[PDB]
């Protein structure tokens, strides 16, 4: 069996197959489009108070199976159980937060108009079609399905093929949340039942988390049925640590950084961009820190990196590290495959890294932390910028004055200013240039697939 | 000389030749480019206040060419002079008010987030390519050009070629103002040089103007370039009467919202859909009415119409009125071409439209009233949503609850209750399904080409 005709899941820390799952044909299309537009038929007739009210079913849901939810994303590709346990309770706490804070998010707003004449209502879209990676296979979805539903809209997973135990986890949890299956539902489609999904007018607009290249082929296909995306796709985020900074926390925060879920992270800290004067001290310091990370069996708590969750893709990023190295990089940690039967790719460091080489242009999706020393802070800005992807950012100085302008010119979504980049349901997340465009989270993520809709009365 | 070398304007009220202008060549695309990247590099470091002082100038500068303006748009369009004289004072003053309202809408936002570590900033994001139509020749580039230039953005017009005249004179009024090299400019591109504008790295993001043809080819391309876009296209609005509206406004309403701009106008009323129990005299009155319309040459303000401003496109309405007689409907008044050298085509009103019906289902994008009949007011709201189309909707009746319960359940981005159909700076602008996505004016025009970036210090 070849995924020409089915999605497929191996356990990478064994090599073991675990399920198969053949293509939807032709009719299993249409009945989810039949299924989706009945439900939101009937949704977006409901009341706000009633849909916040099922958010906090859906967060009782998913933490009564929050075990059996986190075993299966461990399983199917690789996570620290710790790390997979952690994405649960964070999509739970989602649920709980908008219901919280989501309604007020959707009241009408006034306007200058006289006479309170005017007003500005939320207005559901339809369907949204959701095409998802397996990095966070649960948290990637409920990132934008818990906003998107509040909303009064639908919400359609197209989840990765590798991780489709979890996808059918997520409805069983939805199902026991009682959130009607035309409101979540999901689909095992290939890439031509997507094409099929996005020209057929029961999907009103698309959303993609994955690689530049799907994004491209998929928001190509949005726009020209003139439907609306969001895109975000990744991202090669720069780390600057300039010469005033609290050196032992920025070794903190970019170990941190780069090496969370084994590496596999949009917002990784994946280019480390030193002043020169503090070059050596953060390098020597970052390498030993590295090198404490454990690695292994992820169901066993003590290791703080797993495999990596995809065969070709270690295959892919150990081919990176080789023609940067090729390239005239410096080996100081890691950067060899690991024998045996598991996906495992050590914590690896390389050094004189400069922007003509691949892990400097290219996102390197594993752990591989890349060092590029620069000559001073507008140097160190310049790198940074220097860069197809802008996802977000971290700077570590104790000139607040400086750091502040600094990220007036980042050219990315998100800059932290000494600590650790995270996603958060309070702030907005999403990125520029081929990292894509519109943000999630917060209220955007709440109106990005609104009909924001103008009501006017007595305008005479 | 041939469109297929040139853009050329002729005066669709004498059929004369005023102008040619060849397409931009690979050296005047290039040029175009390297001067909006080095225009943003520079604008995006000025301050917020000068550049709400530099919108102030350039609506001085527009006010200083008023007439001038205002006769270039009546010259190479046809628009009634005082329409003209209407456009370029709206213009002039939407500067005024983003001038006056538009930094405080760019103040960074706080969040939940605790200890006040987190805000919400609004960013520039770089050269916006803008693809315009020409029948609001000058308010359709500023409606846009205002706001993304206060965020910090570039501007790069691409407009109409029947409208290259009123494309140089806006450049003028920029120029006059003092608004740096770049940060406003202007191409006359083929189609093909718009397609390389879009994958070009300089090019930031896309918004679009025009025709559903056009934002389904433009929108394509944005997405395989991972550009955002904006697309506003056309509308076939419903306009709903109801048994118990106030009639004698109805018809007003109804008149203006068809007839304005020569019928020209994106949201203009298009369908009128009428109950049954006032169909009788809702039609009657709307005849009277729209046969009071005064028709000839644009420069006599007697004139409540002028010519189309497309003989092309004049051919197409009235084949689409031959084709809708064709199938059914009645014909109460016009409908015929005028003879001469004028692009004229009388006030017209079809009754007994049905669905099935060319003027329900296409855009009829001149002054032809399309009446259908609706049983009662559910199958009114039927008949309002069975549209490709959806930018606006106008409901007539005295029962305001039912308005308000029919508005949230109309598949468009705006809805006037008992009254005129209108753009305004201080309300949100934009549709649903064919018409496109995205919003205009109001913060969303300001917000939709801004880099939306959390920063967030300390978190730790
Ligand atoms: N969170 C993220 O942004 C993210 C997640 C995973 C991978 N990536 C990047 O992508 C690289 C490859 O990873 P992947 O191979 O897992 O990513 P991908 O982009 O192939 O997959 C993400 C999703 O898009 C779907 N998809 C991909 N191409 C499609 C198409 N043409 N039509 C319809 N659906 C399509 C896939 O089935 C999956 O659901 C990684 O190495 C990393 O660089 C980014
Ligand atoms: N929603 C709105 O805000 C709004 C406002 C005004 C007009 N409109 C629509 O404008 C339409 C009439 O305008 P037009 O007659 O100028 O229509 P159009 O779509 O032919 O052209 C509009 C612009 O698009 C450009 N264009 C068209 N096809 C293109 C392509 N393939 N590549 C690049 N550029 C391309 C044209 O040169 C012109 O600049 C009507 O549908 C009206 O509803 C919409």
């Amino acid at each position: 069996i070849t995924p020409a005709t089915h999605a497929i899941s191996i356990n990478p820390a064994t090599g073991e197959q675990l399920s198969v799952l053949p293509w939807a044909g032709a009719d299993d299309i249409e009945n989810a489009l039949q299924l989706a537009a009945a439900g939101f038929r009937d949704w977006r007739e409901t009341n706000i108070d009633y849909r916040a009210e099922k958010l906090r079913d859906i967060g009782k849901a998913l933490r009564a199976r929050s075990e059996e939810m986190a075993q299966m994303i461990t399983r199917e590709m690789g996570k620290p159980i710790n790390q997979a346990r952690a994405e649960v309770a964070k999509s739970a706490n989602l649920c709980d937060w908008y219901a919280e804070h989501g309604p007020a998010m959707l009241k009408a707003e006034p306007t200058l108009v006289e006479n309170q004449q005017a007003v500005i209502e939320y207005r559901p879209l339809g369907t949204i079609l959701a095409i998802m990676p397996w990095n966070f296979p649960l948290w990637q979805v409920m990132r934008g399905a818990v906003p998107i539903i509040l909303a009064g809209n639908g919400y359609l997973l197209k989840h990765a093929p590798n991780v489709m135990g979890c996808a059918q986890l997520i409805a069983q949890v939805f199902k026991d949340a009682g959130i009607p299956q035309g409101v979540y539902g999901w689909l095992n489609a290939d890439n031509d039942g997507v094409s099929q999904m996005i020209k057929d007018s029961r999907i009103a607009a698309v959303t993609v988390t994955g690689s530049v290249r799907a994004g491209a082929a998929i928001g190509a296909q949005a726009g020209a049925a003139l439907k609306k995306c969001v895109l975000e796709l990744g991202g090669s985020d720069p780390f600057i640590v300039l010469n005033d900074a609290d050196l032992e926390l920025a070794v903190k925060a970019a170990v941190a950084g780069r090496y969370q879920n084994t590496g596999q992270v949009c917002a990784a800290a994946k280019r480390f961009i030193i002043e020169e004067g503090i070059a050596s001290a953060f390098t020597e310091r970052f390498v030993a820190a590295a090198a404490a990370l454990k690695m292994g069996d992820p169901r066993d708590e003590e290791n703080a990196l797993g495999p990596m969750a995809r065969f070709d893709l270690r295959d892919e990023l150990h081919h990176q590290v080789e023609k940067t190295l090729a390239q005239g990089a410096r080996l100081l940690l890691g950067g060899e495959k690991m024998a045996g039967a598991g996906n495992y790719y050590p914590p690896t460091v390389l050094a004189n890294v400069t922007p003509e080489m691949t892990a400097f242009r290219e996102e390197m999706f594993g752990p591989v932390a890349a060092i590029t020393i620069a000559k001073d802070a507008e140097h160190a800005l310049e790198l940074a910028n220097d860069s197809e992807f802008g996802l977000s950012a971290t700077i570590f100085t104790t000139d607040e004055t400086q750091a502040r302008q600094m990220a007036a010119r980042l050219e990315c979504g998100g800059v932290f200013i000494n600590g650790y980049c995270a996603s958060d349901a309070r702030v907005a997340f999403g990125g520029v240039k081929k990292s894509g465009f519109g943000r999630e989270l917060s209220h955007f993520g709440l109106h990005e697939f609104c009909n924001i809709q103008t009501v006017w009365k007595d305008r005479i």
